[PDB]
């Protein structure tokens, strides 16, 4: 999904995304900053999508979970627990229910294990930025331990291409 | 082949490989540092054997190619025809005979038609250097086109990689 329609579907999903970005301004860490969270975000879509789990929580838990980043980069405050408080805080102006929140804002406080579906596939949906064509380009710029089915063959196929890779790198280099 | 195997079939390989070393000392543009000097010599060893074409002429013309690049970038002289007159200068000392010789330094000459089996292969060489996962790496850190089947092969698999490479990182991009 493109993000027209993940706004289809996805209430005040514009207004998140504008809060997120303005989060980041000026934040730019090339491990932390914003296009990392729209990473997970689109894991996170294809991950709750696939494994037919609720889709809205995915991706708010996903735009959300690194909110505090840049406050834990000036303060030392865990962004876990930050970012907790701040979507408890955030979501009922809203209009989502006390579930729906307490879902999310746990799932933000567990992602460095989580209780709810929302917190694992954050939590896979996270990790999987660690591996893949977008990390190894990273890298140069400067499987079995996912809890979802969908994740576990999304990290078994970027990690084999990985694996290719380096294999590729040194047999070209000599 | 590793460079152990190389120098029990090539006569002073060694000798030119130092000399090679020598001639690039200090000379560190990415684009054509000694790195690119190796690899070629990697890709024009896999051409020439699979080809059964002569290993020792396509070796010694892939080590000796580039050898003026650094003087090149220092005058203005070109580097194919210097290195050419140099290759016909050093290699008669080295006991290579006069038709050994001559295409050596003609393919060097010819680099950037060739006419010669040595020149194809070492113009193929030369520009498989351009794609693959050492050239994706470059990139970051700043097929029918070739004349053997080997190479065509061999740019072909390359260029396959490259193109998943850019749909996955597009693909995880978001
Ligand atoms: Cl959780
Ligand atoms: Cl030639
Ligand atoms: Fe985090
Ligand atoms: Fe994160
Ligand atoms: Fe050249
Ligand atoms: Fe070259």
């Amino acid at each position: 999904m493109n993000l027209t329609e993940l706004m289809e579907r996805i209430p005040h999903l514009r207004e998140i995304l504008n809060i997120v970005r303005e989060a980041f301004k000026d934040y730019d860490d090339p491990a932390h900053d914003i296009s990392h969270t729209f990473r997970v975000m689109e894991n996170a879509s294809e991950i709750a999508s696939r494994e037919k789990c609720d889709l809205q929580k995915a991706i708010i838990a996903a735009l959300l979970h690194d909110i505090k980043r840049p406050h834990e980069a000036l303060t030392g405050v865990d962004h876990a627990e930050s970012g907790a408080e701040y979507a408890s805080g955030l979501l009922p102006t809203m209009g989502f229910d006390i579930s729906f929140v307490a879902e999310v804002s746990k799932a933000i406080r567990s992602h460095r294990t989580p209780t709810s579906l929302t917190g694992k596939i954050l939590q896979d949906a996270d990790r999987l930025d660690a591996i893949g064509a977008v990390a190894i380009a990273r890298v140069f710029s400067y499987p079995e331990t996912f809890w979802t089915e969908t994740a576990r063959k999304m990290a078994e196929d970027r990690y084999s291409f990985v694996v290719e890779f380096v294999q590729r790198f040194l047999a070209e280099w000599g």
